[PDB]
């Protein structure tokens, strides 16, 4: 399931070859081009690495901390130099400079899926089929090669580009960076994680199932919509604490019927089973009818994407 085609290996090799020419990352080597997004911890800027000429995404995290803590965070982030996959955003490096930690990454010209969703209104099932494959594969890569789980799957942590690539970013790899920061939305957290119980990759499967439902209907799906709201979209206010209680206490969300295929509905239902033991695992998801159908579909994701967001 983790093997790569010719095109993937070549792109992966081309990234590392460009990366090896960068060298030590320093504050003054960066020119700000624009702001890409702002989210958990800090702001992401599209930047120019002046010496190499490489365009990168630079995430700045404002943190006032002793040289002790910052040197440990930088050392902990070095793990990301080992995470080489078509389904994971490329990492250039991390450094600290005058009150802020910088994380330099591959620039994904399509931005994140929370932004694409805002532009599209809702994302078609076939496009979501490609997103699901990429997420499952990214999570399998993290689990198999690095024995780590994502911990924060959500639309804003799924990045897309004009080449039709879909990649995960912002997975927990440093405890010290988490402690010092620490603020993140808990709205995609599985019922077991919100109950402080037994948490594995199964909790990332729930977050993926939830992100897919949001993207398919064009709305965060908790609480479920009424008969009237479903007529508005297809023709055919809760405070954060009330929402987290709703997730733990009520049946999981689901796709509306007679709008989505039964394979897509079943796929999300198997990600959203409250009990993590009954919830589908990565191995089972990889062979689910929805994945096998989406995998065999020839879907122009780059085409759909550039048309939708006006990229070009
Ligand atoms: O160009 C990408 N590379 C790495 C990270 C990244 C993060 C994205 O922004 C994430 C923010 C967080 C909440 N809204 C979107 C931007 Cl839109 C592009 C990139």
């Amino acid at each position: 399931e983790l093997e790569l085609d010719e095109q993937q290996r070549k792109r992966l090799e081309a990234f590392l070859t460009q990366k090896q020419k960068v060298g030590e990352l320093k504050d003054d080597d960066f020119e700000k081009i624009s702001e890409l997004g702002a989210g958990n911890g800090g702001v992401v800027f599209k930047v120019s690495h002046k010496p190499s000429g490489l365009v990168m995404a630079r995430k700045l995290i404002h943190l006032e901390i002793k040289p002790a803590i910052r040197n440990q965070i930088i050392r902990e982030l070095q793990v990301l130099h080992e995470c080489n996959s078509p389904y994971i955003v490329g990492f250039y490096g991390a450094f600290y400079s005058d009150g802020e930690i910088s994380i330099c990454m591959e620039h994904m010209d399509g931005g994140s899926l929370d932004q694409v969703l805002k532009k599209a209104g809702r994302i078609p099932e076939q496009i979501l089929g490609k997103v699901s494959i990429a997420v499952i594969k990214g999570l399998t890569y993290l689990r198999e090669k690095h024995k780590i789980m994502h911990r924060d799957v959500k639309p804003s942590n799924i990045l897309v580009n004009s080449r039709g690539e879909i990649k995960l970013c912002d997975f927990g790899v440093s405890g010290q960076l988490i402690d010092s920061m620490a603020v993140g939305t808990r709205s995609y957290m599985s019922p077991e994680r919100l109950q402080g119980t037994h948490y594995s990759v199964q909790s990332d499967i729930w977050s993926m199932g939830l992100s897919l439902v949001e993207m398919a209907v064009g709305r965060y799906p908790i609480p479920p919509p009424d008969a009237k709201e479903l007529e508005l979209m297809f023709g055919c206010p809760m405070a954060i604490f009330e929402l987290l209680d709703y997730i733990v206490n009520e049946p999981p969300p689901k796709l509306p019927s007679g709008v989505f295929s039964l394979e897509f509905q079943d796929f999300v239902n198997k990600c959203l089973i409250k009990n993590p033991a009954e919830r589908a695992d990565l191995k089972q998801l990889m062979v689910h009818a929805f994945i096998k159908r989406s995998d065999a579909e020839e879907v122009d994701f780059a085409g759909w994407l550039c048309s939708t967001i006006g990229l070009n």
